[PDB]
């Protein structure tokens, strides 16, 4: 299934703006 590969993709530019976007 390619469910997630969409949506946890989604949420990780979300938190990357936190984790770090240098």
């Amino acid at each position: 299934m390619e469910f997630v590969a969409k949506l946890f993709k989604f949420f990780k530019d979300l938190l990357g703006k936190f984790l770090g976007n240098n």
